DNA sequence: TGGTCTCCTCC
DNA sequence: TGGAGGAGA
């Protein structure tokens, strides 16, 4: 197998927090900005970062007081903040506008707030049936770029709209459209309904976004971020081994973290291609089955993870963080958070129980002790058969209440935690 | 480092 | 009728 039974796209909207505070307020716009939230420390922490503040060096967790230093006409948008804590509403209801419209062409899987994966493989089929055997124009892909293209030979070259273009011509002509069973022509099918996707995000909400091409969601996703922003790039499995002869290994959807460090370290390797030269035996020896079976596999460019048919989240939760000399240290400072935090998670259940008609039937209740290296110090559940913020913080409360070794809290709260799964419809 | 989150696997 | 952890938005 070869990998190319599907066509998957990933569509990933471009400093997301950004545009959706730059539409609301047009004097951002095209302007070097980042989101903040919680100005009164150091000018708050920045989460979102425009592209025209990134060529300042301007990143995500930086501080806006650092990020003024490296960028001076720096614009800011702040989170909002209710019930003592920042509040993402306006983002996940943006969100909705954005993953609603794209359901209209496909399945899709809501992979994040501004992600979904896109199954293609049956809208290209139809549509290769309704074109009659006609040729692609590189009209119908004005923002596609083919990675691997253009090569060899051939004043146009040197800017990038010009590269993009001799890359996509080359692809073109080199098409064979007679035959509806090529992956290369499905890809570039499938390319097509992502240029109407994305014109289709642009216009119903103005939000511009990036996106790629591919046959499954891990090239997907790579090839998305080979052109941002504003750009579609199509990976076909044939421009896999020069992509991956020197694309280092941490770039790769899951391989950002420990494993990924891991299969460097064991193997003596830097760049996705070298996992080619081992065995599926010897790749499983070291990671473990699935993880071996997966790499052999993937480093061909080849992945079986289907798009899961999901648009709405699993699970809904509210956190709020208590660092250092702020650490909850009183059992009467532990209930205001709990009811805080239970009183936005009502109003949110209760609207996605009237949005989607389902109801969560269990709470999980997460905190944090200071000095613990671990992000949880302990989690625990209860059953969840009352939208009502006093009886969840309550409850939150009791299951929680044990851990006090003392009405004063020991050791103090550093993180509170409230997560409500487990929906059955309603 | 940071802060408010979601999805997944392992045992 | 579970809880810990990894990996990413
Ligand atoms: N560690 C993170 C990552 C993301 N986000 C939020 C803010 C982002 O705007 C949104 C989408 O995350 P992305 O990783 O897609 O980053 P952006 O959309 O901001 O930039 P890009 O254009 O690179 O996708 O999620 C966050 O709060 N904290
Ligand atoms: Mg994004």
């Amino acid at each position: 197998a070869t990998g190319q039974d599907r066509v998957v796209a990933l569509v990933d909207m471009d400093c997301f927090f950004v545009q959706v505070e730059q539409r609301q307020n047009p004097h951002l716009r095209n302007k070097p900005c980042a989101v903040v939230q919680y100005k009164s420390w150091k000018g708050g922490g920045i989460i979102a970062v425009s592209y025209e503040a990134r060529a300042f060096g301007v990143t995500r967790s930086m501080w806006a007081d650092d990020a003024k230093k490296l960028c001076p006409d720096l614009l800011l948008a702040q989170v909002r903040e209710s019930r003592g804590k920042a509040n993402l509403t306006k983002y996940r209801e943006a969100s909705v506008e954005v993953m609603e419209i794209m359901s209209r062409f496909a399945v899709i899987e809501r992979a994040s707030i501004d992600e979904a994966y896109v199954d293609l493989t049956s809208a290209v089929q139809e549509r290769l049936q309704k074109l009659q055997g006609q040729p692609i124009s590189a009209d119908l892909l004005p923002s596609t770029y083919i990675e691997g293209l253009p090569q060899g030979p051939t004043e146009e070259t040197v800017q990038k709209e010009g590269m993009r273009k001799q890359g996509l011509f080359q692809w073109l002509d080199s098409l064979q459209i007679d035959n509806l069973t090529s992956p290369d022509l499905q890809l570039t099918v499938g390319a097509v309904i992502v240029e109407e996707m994305r014109a289709a995000i642009e216009r119903e909400t103005g939000f511009q976004c990036s996106a790629g091409i591919s046959h499954n969601k891990v090239l997907a996703k790579l090839a998305c971020g080979l052109n941002k922003p504003n750009r579609q790039t199509l990976v076909s499995h044939g421009s896999v081994p020069q992509l991956f002869s020197q694309m280092p290994i941490r770039k790769i959807r899951s391989l950002g973290g420990k494993l990924g460090a891991s299969v460097i370290e064991i193997l003596g390797i830097e760049y996705m291609g070298e996992l080619t030269q081992f065995t599926e035996s010897q790749l499983q020896s070291h990671f473990g089955e699935k993880n071996g079976s997966w790499l052999y596999a993937m480093c061909r460019g080849i992945e079986h993870d289907p798009v899961k048919p999901r648009q709405l989240p699993k699970t809904i939760g509210c956190s709020k963080n208590f660092p250092g000399k702020t650490a909850l240290a009183t059992r009467e400072q532990v209930q205001w958070w709990l009811l805080q935090l239970a009183q936005e998670l009502e109003e949110r259940l209760t609207k996605d129980r009237n949005d989607n008609d389902r109801v969560a039937t269990q709470l999980v209740v997460s905190i944090r002790v200071q000095g613990d290296k671990r992000l949880s110090s302990l989690r625990r559940c209860c059953a969840l058969t009352r939208y009502d913020a006093h009886k969840m913080s309550h409850d939150a409360f009791t299951v929680i209440k044990n851990m006090n070794t003392s009405t004063e809290w020991s050791p103090p709260l550093t993180m509170l935690f409230l997560c409500a799964t487990k929906f059955s419809a309603s």
